């Protein structure tokens, strides 16, 4: 796996009380971190995952996604 996976594992825990379908995000992030080489590659992929998703799984993805980007 990539060093991307670690930053993604940190993100999982922090947004965990906010995100519904944490298990689903957990399977998605387990997939993408083995596919993407950069954290920026994980971000843009999750910007598609959001579009492909529907609420509240679209709310799940955006919370972790943004948190990676570190947008205030």
């Amino acid at each position: 796996g990539s060093v991307v996976k670690e930053k993604l594992e940190k993100a999982l825990i922090e947004v965990r009380p906010y995100v519904e379908y944490y298990n689903e995000l957990k399977a998605l992030v387990s997939k993408i971190s083995s596919s993407v080489n950069d954290l920026e590659e994980a971000i843009v992929v999750l910007r598609e995952e959001e579009k492909k998703a529907s609420e509240p799984f679209k709310t799940d993805i955006r919370i972790l996604l943004d948190f990676l980007e570190s947008k205030p």
